[PDB]
């Protein structure tokens, strides 16, 4: 029979020797750690601190003959969590944390099972806040590449090498969706050998392409600096030579871009570059800048002869003739030249 | 007699080898553990986050032969809570934790007894911080569904299968209420079991019917939007004919739009899609909108013969009095068509 | 002689059987635990969660005759606080705790200490942040009754009792003070005991009769509230017909007190209620609505023959001699009902 | 030779019979602990919650007979930090922590050496988050005396008495400087014993004498506050008799008071009583809402015969040359008796 | 043979008398301690608190002869970090940490290695959340030194000496960047020795020269802040005598500055002391505030014979042909002698 108390003990304990201070195939070749990683939970994509929220299962396989077993039948010991403490196991680190945490919410949320030709797995349940350095020139239509990559802090690479597994290194939740982005599904993974002043440490990285829901911008942002675009237009229609209504509806326009402008970058952190909704909420500052300018010049020409004095006001309406289309000509052959800009990645 | 100093370790230690990493009929059927959660604190219901923190007993039963005593003449014993660290306890988890913990003020807040069959009763107290993704289309008059599943992290279903007790598997504390929304009493109980590249493993999920108080909204966000739809119909009783008053009156309406429509959606997040309060704060924003361009029309029309001149103003008062009528019907054919569509779910 | 060093351990330790893991008087009578609190710090009572953080000393006794000793001569042991870990302890938690803390800053903040007869005085320095649910009615004037109660999580009725003594059962420091509140000194002391589906447990709460400081709302709500009360006023007294400026008062009157109220409640809960704050920056928003909506009339009217067009423009100021005096006759009527029945709770 | 293992042990373990749960001097006079702080950091003197953090090298120094040795030759052991788990230490706590903490990085933060005598040197780097209550009453002018006191929470006055010791108690780092503050040099050093229902207890505190940097505040509040003051006089040399833009002119002077003085205390506890900014806030709010009230009598005065005509408005001017000049006088006259107030505490 | 199992006991344990708590050289000189840090993340340079984040590898080398070995063949033993809690190690500590704590997640971040002559490399995670006192006169181009020192806080200077390495003390990430500052290359490396009551304690400190990206307040403060005041020269073109509008102008234009300023220092702590940004933002608000005054001057001159009529506008518009040509020399002489003093540090 061989009940399950005795065979734990007969295999980590002081019987069989069995030392979880030192690797396997001690003085022989490195140790081959493939991994790869479900995720429960992605999100909380951060840009005042530029890292993001990720909840995985990290499993892990490697090959410890001196967990061998013969004496029993059955073909797989998914054992008790609370071995984990027991057996090596390669010191993974998370090169780009910022913090992280194991959770142990009614038990340690840890797996551990061991074939009997001494593979194991080791799959852990953690929460990491990782750093991902955004780079937000066209801003509402970018497309960030945020990493993680597991690199290893104490056994340099002749002593223990990372792997991704072939069959889907990385998998995801059934449903599993974003407030703001959307997880493409191609997943990159390629080395990343880091070398220090003590040595060369094994390292491998996957790379999540995310992608913004630009909808949100198309709703609070740009329509909302689209309108007040408009009532820019409204100080040319009134009255048709002057009134201080049309130097009112250009100054109140005027504030609203300004405090709009602000607001548009409200949260987002203090890069010293231009960004692709900087660029919109400066055109659109342009177009209401001019109409209050554009008025400057009409009432200043209007307030400047026998047969001249007709002739002399179609100086003016001329002017407001051109400028009530000029405007909307320009601002709609600026507005193609944006898009295609940007939706040409 | 037998005290109970000698029966505690008579029934865990080395004699009669229980052990607590080797679970209960080994090699033979799974172990059904009944749960059931008493809710204390629910609220904090977030959306910047979408989580909401909840402060449940969570009880368990299973069935451990080897805890069954017949020295002892009474039918319970409700032990230790220390005692908790030594016999088999199933790894249950939170499957969307998002951060949990346990409450260890003046003691451990834990429950353990063990009936004459070997019965087991493991009552605790927990934090979550649950997730719960929102649906937030029709906003103010939504009906969340934000689940808690208790997945296994280590067992597979072969060896560890949960399930909800018949009599009341979700009970409530007796004034328990929230801030914002009404917990309704039908709460389901289905079957979640999940599989993974490692297998398959038990789940068991809770759903609760949140459901939001609208009267919040209809202090801040409705009314105070409706009486700003009312002042925009406030520039057409002035003067009959034209004023930099309508201008003023109608610019400043569509200042307070602008900056309470933004206000609306401070404390909610990104989403990519329009919600209900969305189209609400945008028709009110086009019949301000349409106020200060209706005056356009008239002012425009006005300042441009012998008999055609009495005519020629009533082509414009013609306006101001269908304007001043044909709005407050408009307003009143949507507002009653929008608060049907959502109050018919 | 009998030195401290063995007689610590010839009351603790193997000799005379003491086992920490069973309560004092087994298979006997309940165990009369007599509680009471001195209160440090009390404070930070916030509102968006509903909670408030308290410091405070909690004292227990009860009566386990294990303890009991006469070899020694003095009728006191004031003992390591290291000791805790050894003598039965209730395990006392606070029902409503929403996280709390000890403290151990130089040593663990714990007392104990051991009377001749075998009674135990066990005070520790605690930490809690409370749940109270604030009903909010009539807020600014509003008398909370925020509760702490102090369950047992895992002894049932018949094996643990609290109490609260008779002489003090609350203490507070002598110079205890709030920021915005103040603490009544009526202390009401009654039980609270539960029933699950575990059992019964006993329960023993002290209710805090906060009451709010009403001056700082007398600051910047109700007096910044006024004044602009009295700004729409001001649109009476100029021109005696009409001009562009009282339109221009009007609706900057207007845009302050939807500011104004949205700023009221800034720090609040969403409560699905209409709270005493709210009908006054209700009420000061209709006789600012109303004087804009005053000159609407008296500008229609004059705007609209041989002997009656001296009559005529008599049917507009004598409108601007009524609501120059009708206003502030009502405001003033209104605003004594209003206080009267907030200052008669 | 004596080497340094076998000398440590010697003095701490089974031999000698050293016991840490047992005081110095036992059954006789208490244990005179003298005690002094040096000061790392000192600063976040928030006052939404009346507290501020510090950082200090807490230093201590009782007497311990039973640590005197001959058998080493040298006058003094700084030992090892993990030390410090094996002798008696003072329990002492900070009687208004509100939240602390020990340094763990690279090793705890803690001394211990022995002098042949006996004397023991105990300095600990702590941070504490100290309660100290503001009194606001002059507040940009006030002088805060936030405390922090040594209490011992399970020994009684007769068993461990605290004290300072002559030579230094309070210590500051070299270039210890404060954001808005200026520590005072003078520290006060007074008793501070405690009574409580279980016994007295010796306690010491160490008053700081705080100060604001005004300056901060000469640039925000008051210079910003002294302008639109400024613009209220603009409303007085234009056009000598009438015009929509004193309205308009006073209208917004009043409206940038109102949102200046609430962003003046929005950074304060609502503190129940009127503090020094308020009454600026509110002097300059009246200077303001005299001139747009001050229009409204010239206005309505001059819209009010055969001779009588000329001096008619006379009635009116005779108003703005004095307004014009009256206002300038009172608000010096005023503003000479409000920082006389203030700096002369 | 001689396999690693043994070896490792009989270099630690109770064997060869290693003793954890009695540094190297006992009796002798001090531990020459050498250390150099390695960068992984840098950042989040906040100001509010005057701290800054790090993310480094500490590393550090002594000579400990008891840890010296021949029996082995090879030149180094890169061990378990589960040893370190079994060597001794320099009780290095950050002497303004304000915060710190290692990383725990999946194993310690640590490692340990130990040439055959007794040297020891000791590389440890660390994040730390220093604090550098920013000194802010030329704020949005200062240049600020931000520190980290290395004290002991047990040993005295003649029992253990830090120093840096000569072969780059200090390195960083390959691509490590800035989100606002850029970090200069130059990094100082000298000493900070410290003198207590307690003695000397040893001391190295590396200055970290930052650097403000300048580009970001280029868009936000200055280019913003540059408009209005080019909004504040339209109250000049329009009219050429007098019109409301220019005291609108004029009015709102102050409005903005007045709102603008204070968004201005919306993040920065309460420095009492002018800073660059400051004088910009006030020199912008005279040419705004110049502007609503000297149309001041205009209107109250205009409204003031047979011949000296048409020369008396005259007196008025040579003051509009100066002031609108008078400012932009002025304006542009002040923002050159600006910019020059500033970018000349
Ligand atoms: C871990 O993985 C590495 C890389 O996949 C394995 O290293 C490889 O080991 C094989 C033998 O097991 C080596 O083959 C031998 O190479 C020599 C040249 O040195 C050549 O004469 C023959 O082809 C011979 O078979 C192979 O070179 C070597 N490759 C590398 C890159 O190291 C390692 O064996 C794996 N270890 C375990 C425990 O699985
Ligand atoms: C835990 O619960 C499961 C499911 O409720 C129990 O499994 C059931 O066990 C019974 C016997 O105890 C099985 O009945 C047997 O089924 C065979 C077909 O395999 C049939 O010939 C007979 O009806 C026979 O009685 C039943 O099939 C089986 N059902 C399932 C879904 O597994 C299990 O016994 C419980 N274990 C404990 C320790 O309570
Ligand atoms: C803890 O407190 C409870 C309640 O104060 C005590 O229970 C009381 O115990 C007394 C005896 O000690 C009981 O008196 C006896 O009651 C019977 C009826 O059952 C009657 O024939 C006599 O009056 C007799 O003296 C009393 O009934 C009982 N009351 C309750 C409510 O339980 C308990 O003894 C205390 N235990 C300790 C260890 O102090
Ligand atoms: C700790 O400090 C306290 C106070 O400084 C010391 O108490 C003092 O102890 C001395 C003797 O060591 C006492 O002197 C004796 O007083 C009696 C009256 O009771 C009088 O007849 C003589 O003057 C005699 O010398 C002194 O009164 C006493 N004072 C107080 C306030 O307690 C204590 O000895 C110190 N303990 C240690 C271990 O240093
Ligand atoms: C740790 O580093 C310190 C400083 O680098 C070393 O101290 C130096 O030790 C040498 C001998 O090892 C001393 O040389 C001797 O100095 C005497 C004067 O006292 C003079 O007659 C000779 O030049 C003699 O060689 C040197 O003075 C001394 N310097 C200082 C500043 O202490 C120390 O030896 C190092 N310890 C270890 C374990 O590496």
């Amino acid at each position: 029979p061989m009940p399950p108390s005795e065979f734990l003990d007969k295999l980590m304990g002081k019987v069989s020797g069995y030392d979880a201070r030192i690797r396997p195939n001690f003085k022989g070749p490195p140790v081959n750690v493939t991994c790869n990683i479900f995720i429960n939970s992605f999100g909380s994509i951060a840009e005042t601190t530029m890292d993001y929220r990720v909840n995985i299962f990290l499993r892990q396989q490697w090959n410890d003959p001196r967990l061998a077993y013969s004496e029993y039948p059955d073909d797989s010991l998914d054992l008790d969590p609370s071995m984990l403490d027991s057996i090596w196991k390669p010191d993974l680190f998370f090169a780009n944390e910022k913090g992280a945490n194991f959770h142990e919410v009614t038990t340690d949320n840890k797996l551990l099972r061991i074939s009997k030709n001494g593979n194991v797995l080791y799959s852990i349940r953690i929460t990491l806040v990782l750093a991902c350095p955004m780079d937000l020139k066209n801003f509402p239509m970018d497309v960030q590449t945020c990493i993680m990559q597991l690199e290893s802090f104490g056994y340099t690479m002749n002593d223990l090498i990372f792997e991704w597994d072939e069959k889907g290194a990385v998998q995801v939740a059934d449903g599993l969706t974003l407030p703001q982005f959307i997880l493409k599904e191609e997943k990159d993974l390629r080395y990343c050998t880091k070398h220090y002043n003590t040595g060369k440490f094994t390292c491998i990285e996957a790379r999540f392409h995310l992608e913004r829901q630009m909808g949100y911008y198309l709703i609070q942002m740009y329509i909302p600096s689209l309108l007040i675009v408009i009532l820019s237009w409204v100080s040319f229609w009134i009255n048709m030579d002057a009134a201080p209504a049309r130097v009112g509806l250009g100054i109140t326009t005027v504030l609203t871009m300004t405090t709009q402008s602000s607001g548009s970058r409200a949260s987002l952190p203090k890069v010293s570059y231009v960004k692709a909704i900087d660029i919109w909420m400066a055109v659109c500052l342009l177009f209401v800048f001019s109409a209050l300018l554009e008025y400057a010049a009409v009432n200043f020409i209007a307030r400047q002869v026998e047969e001249m004095r007709k002739l002399f006001i179609s100086r003016a309406k001329r002017i407001d003739t051109v400028s009530r289309v000029a405007f909307p000509l320009v601002f709609l052959i600026f507005n193609i030249f944006y898009w295609i800009t940007y939706k040409i990645i």
